[PDB]
């Protein structure tokens, strides 16, 4: 209801900040490594101590040249620029931003509760109810990042991080993007590609609410709707439309889901014409009080271990390795404007 012009006024606050933006905040120097949390293709994600305030933070470097290489100037582009402009509590907060010889750097709100992903497995599977919680926060997040014309295209339980009192924090907008009407990149995690993106025809904002039904399948059955050895074999699972639902699965989780693991666009959740409320409305979230989730003042499910300020045994151990910056100036013009 009210919810219309709330959106408005978060219009108005992102064009001023994709206007004007504020950047070049800080400086290695700044930080104390402590632990590599996680390793890519073509950089690192390492925790961080703020040096003269005791703050930790999660610090993305990234590697220029391995960016250059991989085709990855836009998108890594995309990400901080995006990143600044957004505010959201389920948004994982971008705090500083900077870059040297050798890499690019983006210092962010640590949180140490580590990734759903390691969660799920773990305890094999979610109860409808707690997926639900988590669903409705993503339904949100959506919602909110559409309006804005921002497409995300990365959704999966590694990019979703549990905080303190056990809600979501997205991660990782390295594919995400401002875009009217049509986009063509084929990227994306195998499991969770919508139809149209495999097709490689052109698609919208709608392949968000494909990835949810995927998300939505995952956290309640342990594992993906789609899945083979090989990603071709995934490819053929996603087109063909039909999907297995186990017998555990409530009948109004399964409407739900088919409904949004649906290949027809002009039949897909999110994509009509009521849109979201199509979702928020379904029947598999009539117990869902979507303000109260907004304010986070629904009592989480599940609160991960906290060991103080600094922990790390929610994350994997890897090989320590130096941030090496050369004398010499790469890929100038490149990264000229992050």
């Amino acid at each position: 209801e009210s919810v219309k012009e709330f959106l408005a006024k978060a219009k108005e606050d992102f064009l001023k900040k994709w206007e004007s933006p504020a950047q070049n905040t800080a400086h290695l120097d700044q930080f104390e490594r402590i632990k590599t949390l996680g390793t890519g293709s073509f950089g690192r994600v390492m925790l961080v101590k703020h040096k003269e305030t005791g703050n930790h933070y999660a610090m993305k470097i990234l590697d220029k040249q391995k960016v250059v290489k991989l085709k990855q100037i836009e998108h890594t582009l995309n990400e901080k620029r995006i990143l600044q402009a957004v505010n959201f509590p389920f948004l994982v907060k971008l705090e500083f931003s900077f870059k040297d010889n050798s890499n690019l750097y983006m210092v962010m709100e640590y949180v140490p509760g580590g990734e759903m992903f390691s969660h799920l497995r773990r305890i094999g599977r979610f109860s409808e109810p707690h997926a639900r919680f988590y669903a409705a926060q993503i339904v949100l997040t959506f919602e909110y990042l559409h309006s804005l014309d921002l497409i995300y295209r990365d959704l999966k339980p590694e990019n979703l991080l549990i905080d303190q009192q056990g809600y979501i924090q997205v991660t990782d907008f390295g594919f995400a993007k401002r875009v009217k009407g049509r986009t063509w990149t084929l990227c994306g995690t195998p499991e969770y590609l919508a139809p149209e993106i495999i097709l490689s025809k052109g698609y919208n904002k709608a392949v968000d609410w494909w990835a949810l039904g995927v998300l939505i399948y995952e956290m309640a059955a342990g594992y993906p709707p789609f899945f083979a050895d090989q990603p071709i074999q995934i490819y053929e699972k996603i087109v063909s439309g039909k999907v297995r639902f186990p017998s555990h699965f409530s009948s109004d989780l399964k409407d739900l889901l088919r409904n949004l693991l649906q290949v027809d666009l002009t039949k897909r959740f999110g994509n009509l014409k009521n849109g979201v409320n199509d979702i928020k409305n379904h029947k598999w979230f009539a117990t869902t009080d979507w303000i109260a989730i907004y304010q986070r003042k629904v009592e989480a499910p599940f609160i991960p271990k906290f060991k103080g300020p600094g922990d790390t045994s929610n994350f994997d151990d890897y090989e320590e390795e130096e941030i090496r910056v050369s004398i010499n100036e790469k890929c100038g013009k490149e990264f000229s404007e992050f």
